[PDB]
């Protein structure tokens, strides 16, 4: 039904690429229904290298239980394979109350640029809770113009 | 232009998804052009893992790599994951220009993150975004319900180049049937 069909959406800042040495450095989360109207927003916490990473783990999962049923709902983002990547690492517990899947949508920005070039050309951060927003925003003009 | 928008589709079969322990047993690779029209098939390998590694496997690995008659061509295999690299990295170096092409495929991220420790070199040759078919399977299903039903279901055994070719197939799908 609807609550299966809800978005986990994230946005995380690094250090850098290298899941060996990089860590995590700020995230945001907030949850959206299927048809992306933000049903709620959780917190944005700069973490240490302001809070430590294991508190904002417990501070992201608590949110998220309360508003998602357990390991069925997917991790959405623009670029979020690389959050993903992090996130599995960093944040095991957290990962574990979602699906394996994800809703990348940068994924959406290619398709776009390869088929749609035109709409693509006229396609629309302090916080990571900001870039959030903008990713909804841009996930939703594909809607609008790409999809049938 | 036209060279760089081709797309680099992958499929990997591995011993698990513990990145810490588990290795890549099998690895299929394909091109296509932008639109998904089929341009090159490319190596098909089942790479060499010793015997601790598939006897302490999961019962599900065990059972759908038993039965598709993988952990058995793994045993005999003659192909190091070094010998395995070169010849993806070769594949695509001939097919696409360098840093520019995607990765494609089904939850694809899961295979870069065994492929960026495993096999850098072919990774180096791709660009950094992905095309994840199940980003666009899960859009489908909330979306498109109703075309999400036709589509046809996963037919393939956990085979590489069985599994590549249905991802192409569904991401043609959703191009035919949910795009404008
Ligand atoms: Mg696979
Ligand atoms: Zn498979």
């Amino acid at each position: 039904g609807a609550m299966a069909q809800r978005m986990v959406w994230v946005d995380l800042e690094m250090t850098g690429l290298d899941i060996e040495k990089d860590q995590i450095i700020e995230m945001a989360c907030l949850i959206t229904d299927s048809d992306l109207n933000i049903l709620a927003e959780g917190p944005n916490l700069i973490i240490k290298q302001t809070i430590t990473l294991q508190q904002a783990e417990y501070e992201f999962l608590s949110f998220v239980r309360q508003q998602t049923p357990p390991g069925l709902c997917p991790l959405a983002g623009n670029s979020v394979h690389e959050d993903k990547k992090f996130l599995d690492k960093y944040m095991p517990q957290f990962m574990k109350h979602l699906h394996y899947r994800i809703i990348d949508v940068s994924t959406v920005k290619e398709l776009c640029r390869r088929w749609y070039p035109e709409e693509y050309e006229f396609a629309p951060s302090h916080r990571a809770l900001d870039a959030i927003s903008e990713s909804i925003k841009e996930l939703q003009f594909y809607r609008n113009n790409i999809f049938k």
